[PDB]
């Protein structure tokens, strides 16, 4: 029947598999990788590309809200 989910700052597959497509089409050796999957997850920006997958890198992950990790940029 009816279903759909709304309220949750999160990405769709649509994005998400191109995060992970583009992710995975294109290298992770490159510079702007993100500006890069960020081309075909155009849905969304580079600098969110990151901040979701860092969240979602493979399996558990690392999050940090306070005091962040190392930062370089």
């Amino acid at each position: 029947g009816s279903s759909g989910s709304s309220g949750d700052k999160e990405w769709n597959e649509k994005e998400l598999q191109k995060l992970h497509c583009a992710f995975a089409s294109l290298p992770k050796h490159k510079p702007g990788f993100w500006s890069e999957v960020a081309a075909a997850v155009g849905s969304r920006s580079p600098e969110e590309c990151q901040r979701k997958y860092m969240e979602n890198p493979r399996g558990k992950g690392s999050q940090k809200h306070v005091t962040s990790g190392p930062s370089s940029g």
